[PDB]
């Protein structure tokens, strides 16, 4: 019932405990944001999220399958979870529209007609159907990472990480990338984003989770955690930044 | 006595010749640097050189072998041709180090200790050793081009194609990134190199391709052209390049 569900969670790296056991439940259609200082382990909480990282303690049961079941297809749970990274999210030597292709066709066996059909849909859901035959490098930030979406979508996930989406990308593309992010939201796609956009987190977000040092030292809905935060922590996070 | 040769090489998308037939032929150890409007089949002819695209008319041997050749093995000379982009030139769910390992392994079929072996060098050799377990969001667009060529170097390549590793970069890391590209030309490296920066061509390119409209208008030594260019066109397209 639970789409994401953390017990404990602990993860080091070498003589570095990077996370110190946490815990994180979020419903179905639940949009988190999470913020924090470099360091804190935002990037490694995700990465263990959709099984790019392995964890050492503790239990992540998404959408109440434990990815440490013995029997559990790590696979199955891979492709109901996408990603979207701060950078580098497309492969700069096929077109738009291959690069979202590649993985439905290949991972879901679906036939390029289909893949293609599914592909040209999403392109123009995000606004940039006639980018389709064009190479990542002609496109500006704002549609890279559009595109980034769109190729992470095509696979249908049933969860959507996003770590810094809009972070490198010039302040006047800050708001396209946001906007298509804010509908993914609208349509109760369950997410977890890395952001520090405050407007984004403010109007769409459900609950904040600020991490800091391994732990999530406070959470509460954005309206709370940004105008009157509880811990001394987070003040002083907040206060930095933004 | 041929590393790169291209006969009548031309190319149509759909209706459209992107490529009207050009001839190219460089020697093992020579630097060719490509210029020209946008539009002028600069991408599109270093991607028939890298088989990550495929032709109409004329021909093209890399290393010695045809590229049409029924017999011949293809992805043998993929793996012989190395090529850094503008931008996505690296994974964004892995470390750096296994950035580069991967390709090694998985293609070379190289054991793990090895291609580790190959990547901390080549590393190291770009000024980034001490991020081999850093992940690529966490490199400026310097360091992520530099580690883009340590990359593609550890495949051990004939060839190195370049199109505009520096163009999104900001002029501070502009340097960082011509210098890793001028010590693999001073190291005997066959390349074809897609730059505006001027300088770079000077320094270290023994012929200059102007190209334009599908045809290569005009070349010859990077003084040469660029000092007195013979066309109109190069001369107009170095004026807005000034
Ligand atoms: N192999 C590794 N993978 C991930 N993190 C590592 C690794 N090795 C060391 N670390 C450390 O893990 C700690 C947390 O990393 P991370 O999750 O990326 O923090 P972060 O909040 O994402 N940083 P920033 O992305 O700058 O906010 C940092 O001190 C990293 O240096
Ligand atoms: N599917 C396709 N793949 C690649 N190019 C295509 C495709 N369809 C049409 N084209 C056209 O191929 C032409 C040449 O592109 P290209 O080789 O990238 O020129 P260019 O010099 O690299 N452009 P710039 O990089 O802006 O200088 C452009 O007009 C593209 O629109
Ligand atoms: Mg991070
Ligand atoms: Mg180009």
């Amino acid at each position: 019932l639970q789409m994401i569900d953390v017990h404990q969670l602990k993860k080091s790296f070498g003589s570095l405990e990077v996370l110190k056991g946490i815990n994180v439940h979020i419903r179905e259609g639940e949009v988190v944001v999470v913020i924090g200082p470099s360091g804190s382990g935002k990037s490694t909480f995700l990465r263990c999220l959709n099984l790019l990282e392995d964890f050492d303690e503790g239990e992540i049961i998404i959408d109440g399958i434990n990815l440490k079941a013995k029997d559990t297809n790590l696979n199955k749970v891979r492709e109901e979870v996408g990603m979207v990274f701060q950078r580098f999210n497309l492969f700069p030597h096929m077109t738009v529209l291959n690069n979202i292709t590649l993985a439905p066709m290949k991972v879901r066996k679906w036939p390029r007609e289909k893949a293609e059909a599914k592909a040209m849909e999403l392109l123009d859901k995000v606004g940039l159907k006639d980018k389709a035959h064009a190479y990542p490098d002609s496109l500006s930030g704002g549609q890279a990472q559009r595109v980034a979406i769109a190729r992470a979508l095509a696979m249908e996930p049933k969860i959507m990480l996003f770590d810094e989406p809009t972070s490198a990308l010039d302040p006047e593309m800050v708001g396209e990338v946001l906007s298509v992010m804010k509908q993914l939201a609208n349509e109760g796609m369950t997410m977890v984003v890395v952001t520090h956009e405050m407007g984004f987190a403010r109007e769409v977000g459900d609950r904040v989770l600020f991490m800091d040092g391994g732990y999530i030292i406070e959470e509460g809905k954005p309206e709370d955690l940004f105008d009157r935060p509880q811990h001394e922590r987070t003040k002083a996070f907040l206060s930095k930044v933004f």
